């Protein structure tokens, strides 16, 4: 049993997935040893930050060894000429096959795609010669949005992608217990949604940190959560990982769960993250 357990644990943790900013490059530079070669490395798309900022980045995970994903942030794009603007830059640096297409956060566009499905429809993903698109999923929905619309979304980018021939998958939220995740994914897969889903964890961080993202993003903070997850603002250790939840994930998911990863936002600093995943898989045995 034992042996079984650090099995399916190996498989969960295999080709899990990171992110950085354009600030990050010197943090991904130190944590390169321990990052898997291959691995997929976003480049989330924040203001704040210049395209060539954004290219650089992308180039560096590139020469590393690992996989660039750049984000598109749909609102923030004023025009076609803008967003090819970015593609042609992204072009030009990176082996440019992979991408993640998100509504982005303004509240009100900024241009001519009002969310991820005006940019994913619009054709020009293909164009760039773009093999995989991700998605978001929402496991406990959206501040903003409703379930219907937000199942209805993935719908719609789904077959988007599918009649250009394009391949997708699902980067969902994370949460603080995995029983909307386990929920959620076996419904959509009902619904025949059959792609990967990668399992949004938060990466080791302060409480505060973490409860912060959880308030903006809609993440659920029930009061048994907060206990179970040790999120209280009188902890004495003041930090917080995601093995609770990875606790469940692991013995819980099935075949009816489809394809799945891993996926860590470094909430707590890209070095840490990586190097709390090294720390757990060797703890554990795999
Ligand atoms: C894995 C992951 C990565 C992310 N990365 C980034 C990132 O790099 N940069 C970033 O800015 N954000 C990022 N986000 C956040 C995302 O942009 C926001 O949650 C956004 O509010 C919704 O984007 P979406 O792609 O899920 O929406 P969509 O699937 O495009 O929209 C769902 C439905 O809601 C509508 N809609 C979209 N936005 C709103 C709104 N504000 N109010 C009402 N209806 C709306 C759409 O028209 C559509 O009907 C990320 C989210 C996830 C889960």
């Amino acid at each position: 049993t034992a042996t079984l357990d650090k099995a399916a644990l190996s498989r969960l943790f295999t080709d899990y997935s990171l992110e950085i900013t354009p600030k990050d490059v010197e943090a991904l530079e130190n944590a390169a040893h321990m990052i898997p070669p291959g691995t997929l490395i976003s480049v989330t798309f924040l203001p704040g930050a210049e395209y060539e900022d954004r290219a650089r980045a992308a180039k560096r995970i590139q020469e590393l060894g690992f996989r660039p994903v750049p984000h598109l942030s749909a609102r923030r794009l004023i025009d076609e000429a803008d967003l090819r603007t970015y593609l042609d830059m992204l072009k030009g640096v990176i082996d440019l096959k992979h991408v993640f297409v998100i509504a982005g956060d303004p509240n009100e566009p900024l241009g001519i795609y009002e969310d991820a499905l005006a940019l994913i429809d619009s054709g020009i993903l293909k164009e760039y010669g773009i093999e995989h698109c991700g998605i978001s999923g929402y496991p406990e929905g959206h501040p903003d949005i409703t379930d219907e619309k937000l199942a209805k979304a993935m719908h719609d980018k789904v077959a988007s992608l599918k009649r250009q021939g394009i391949d997708y998958s699902i980067m969902t939220q994370f949460g603080f217990d995995a029983e909307p995740v386990l929920e959620w994914l076996k419904q959509i897969r009902s619904e025949g949604i059959d792609g990967p889903v990668r399992i949004g964890l938060a990466g080791p961080a302060s409480i505060k940190t973490l409860l912060r993202f959880a308030a903006r993003c809609g993440v659920g903070t029930s009061a048994k959560v907060v206990k179970k997850y040790g999120l209280s603002i009188t902890s004495l250790i003041g930090s917080a990982g995601p093995d609770p939840v990875i606790e469940d994930l692991t013995p819980v998911l099935g075949p009816e769960h489809g394809q799945v990863h891993l996926h860590f936002y470094p909430f707590g600093g890209l070095v840490k993250t990586n190097e709390w995943i090294v720390n757990f898989k060797g703890k554990q045995g795999i």
